[PDB]
């Protein structure tokens, strides 16, 4: 059985987790620094988002060399050091992998855009424009307008799906494949543990370029004719010669392509994100529209992904939190008066599923959106951008920051909140992004010296998943399917079960265990609850707002 089966992965964003150095802004030291309390947290694994060479145009996606990291960040001896300290105390150390694209200061993009004879010209993705004029063909760039940006000098447009400075690499170029491998060679050879694939899925394009009618263009790239191919030989020449854990990134994906992703005879990819369940709250998939969550869209989204994944045999990354999302606890739950309840239920409705989970830094803290109400206190440019528009289309300054406060790419990326001093602790400067006021009430050293924190349930959480062996081998079968509150299932195993039960929202309501759930004969035990309030019987009773309950039944 694989190492990262039973793993949980904590996700860092280094820049917002903490600053040793002053200049506001978090460093590899500053990871160093927290080792014992990730270690303390029984995660064992750690994810670090982009911290390569790059203009920072688009917040470290836009690579501009892929050997040496970030100077603001420190040392490739910082480097080395946390992965020798993070090795030493049991914990894996994986990284962002970006190569889709690369910045537009990359040396083979300064090198291929000079001329179509250049050695490096086919390392990207040109075309002319139509004899019409337009653009070579009508797909739109993820960050709105045209995927392609005409180049002057050269006199053709080159592709980028995602921001302008983020020029596409060409995967049909055994080249540029390559050199990514070399590339890939480098890091897990500095002792890396492995790799998550950043939007892997849209790497192979449609070599027709056809015209999209129906949409955007994305049906001519997403999960294309070769994205497979290209991934089993990534595991050919790289990831088979390593003890690893790759996570791969999907873009709008589906089942299908998933299971065969995952599966372990594929020999691609040992598990991977999507996002459905991070889209329950959008109206007719409109992600800047405020909205409820489609709770029972929610359930059916979470089941399908169980059920289809584990018959198919392949391996969900289970999360509700990333840099780019809202904190959870705002979104899905209750941060009001049932923060901690609400955080705590959050935290076992997804760590009972089948998979591997990833907790976001400050999740186990139960952190919420920080609810700025003011233009001044964001700082992404696609917030600001936003405001900027509303406010020129007339909505008034109140109704702009409500959707900001819901919706703000910043929300999830305000700095980590160690204690109650200056900035919670987190820089004895001034923070690059500002901290919220309920860093008073909301810090690690208020949570590690509470027994009742969320900290600690997510530290249970994550050794009954070493502790449990149900947890990982256990299908899933959800039940009351219909239900307005509640979110219940079963994980059934050999004479062995968990029940669980989660009540999404903060009014009482029944629980019944329906009549084809046939339990004759086990034992039950509470596993972990989030309320010492236990029902006499499991089998019928009230739920209180927020309540968390695993049982563990056997023979
Ligand atoms: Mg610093």
């Amino acid at each position: 059985n694989p190492w990262w089966k039973k793993a949980v992965v904590y996700q860092i964003y280094p820049k917002s987790f903490k600053d040793t150095t002053g200049n506001g802004v978090g460093d590899i030291r500053g990871i160093i620094e927290k080792l014992d309390y990730i270690k303390e947290l029984a995660c064992d694994v750690i994810w670090l988002t982009p911290i390569y060479q790059s203009p920072q145009n688009d917040n470290g996606y836009d690579i501009s060399d892929y050997y040496s990291i970030h100077e603001e960040y420190g040392t490739m001896a910082d480097f080395e050091e946390l992965l020798e300290e993070a090795h030493k105390r049991g914990i894996k150390v994986i990284m962002d992998l970006v190569v889709n694209h690369t910045s537009t200061e990359h040396r083979w993009f300064k090198e291929a855009a000079s001329g179509k004879e250049n050695l490096y010209r086919d390392f990207y993705i040109w075309k002319d424009m139509k004899p019409n004029g337009a653009p070579p063909t009508n797909w739109e760039s993820k960050f709105g307008g045209s995927a392609w940006e005409f180049h002057a000098e050269s006199g053709q447009y080159y592709l980028h799906l995602y921001d302008v400075t983020q020029a596409d690499l060409n995967w049909e170029n055994e080249a540029v494949r390559k050199k990514v491998y070399e590339m890939m060679h480098f890091w897990f050879e500095k002792g890396i543990d492995g790799f998550r694939l950043d939007v892997i899925n849209v790497i192979s394009k449609d070599q027709r370029f056809p015209d999209d009618d129906e949409g955007d263009g994305r049906r001519f790239y997403t999960d294309g004719p070769r994205v497979h191919e290209f991934l089993n030989e990534m595991n050919r020449e790289v990831f088979s010669k390593y003890d690893s854990m790759t996570v791969g990134e999907m873009s709008s994906t589906t089942i299908a392509d998933c299971i065969r992703y995952t599966n372990p005879e594929s020999r691609e990819l040992d598990m991977v994100f999507n996002f459905h369940h991070l889209k329950a709250d959008y109206p007719n998939g409109e992600k800047w529209a405020l909205a409820d969550f489609d709770f029972l869209k929610l359930k059916k989204i979470l089941s399908e992904w169980q059920t289809e994944m584990n018959k198919g045999g392949g391996w969900n990354a289970l999360f509700w939190c990333n840099h780019d999302q809202p904190r959870i606890v705002s979104r899905y739950g209750d941060d009001g008066k049932y923060r901690k309840k609400s955080a705590k239920m959050l935290a076992t409705a997804i760590h009972m599923l089948q998979g591997t989970p990833y907790i976001y830094q400050g999740e186990e803290l139960g952190m919420t959106n920080p609810k700025f109400d003011d233009i001044s206190l964001y700082r992404d440019v696609e917030s600001l951008n936003m405001y900027r528009i509303l406010k020129e289309a007339g909505k008034p300054e109140a109704e702009i920051i409500e959707i900001l406060k819901a919706k703000s790419r910043d929300n999830s990326r305000t700095p980590v909140q160690w204690n109650g001093e200056e900035n919670a602790g987190f820089t004895a400067g001034t923070p690059w992004i500002p901290v919220p006021d309920n860093y008073k009430e909301i810090n690690a050293e208020e949570a590690l010296n509470d027994p009742d924190s969320i900290f600690y349930h997510y530290k249970k959480l994550n050794e009954l998943r070493k502790e449990f062996d149900i947890i990982t081998t256990g299908d899933y079968q959800l039940i009351l399917e219909d239900d307005q509150e509640l979110y219940a299932y079963l994980r059934n195993g050999a004479d062995e079960k968990l029940l669980v039960i989660n009540n999404f929202y903060g009014k009482e309501t029944e629980f019944q265990l329906p009549d084809d759930i046939d339990i004759e004969g086990y034992d039950a035990k509470v596993l972990i609850s989030n309320d010492t309030d236990l029902p006499e019987s499991f089998k019928r009773f009230t739920v209180k707002p927020y309540q968390s309950i695993v049982y563990h039944l056997a023979k």
